[PDB]
């Protein structure tokens, strides 16, 4: 039903805010992008920076992904990010998540025409 360009989209975009913006950032953004509806998503990243930062990364850095396909690429600076990882009390349907807040290049895989990024692979 989503392509997956707008399934990266809406896991990993958040361009309204520089960073996280409170402890609470991931219960609220996690709930909202609808990551907790069939199960809470165990681990999910928030990137604060434009779209088009974002999707100019599939020009940047050519690296391998971790499962050793050939369309990942590196942001060449950091950018802001968010990790949102469920902890102690979660269990579905009352997902919990910690939020942490950090400044490290993002690596995404790309595929299509326009090439943009459809999978969030890591973080560095």
């Amino acid at each position: 039903k989503e392509t997956a360009a707008a399934k990266f989209e809406r896991q990993h975009m958040d361009s309204s805010t520089s960073a996280a913006s409170s402890s609470n950032y991931c219960n609220q953004m996690m709930k909202s992008r609808n990551l907790t509806k069939d199960r809470c998503k165990p681990v999910n990243t928030f990137v604060h920076e434009s779209l088009a930062d974002v999707q100019a990364v599939c020009s940047q850095k050519n690296v391998a992904c971790k499962n050793g396909q050939t369309n990942c690429y590196q942001s060449y600076s950091t950018m802001s990010i968010t990790d949102c990882r469920e902890t102690g009390s979660s269990k579905y349907p009352n997902c919990a998540y910690k939020t942490t807040q950090a400044n490290k290049h993002i690596i995404v895989a790309c595929e299509g025409n326009p090439y943009v990024p459809v999978h969030f692979d890591a973080s560095v």
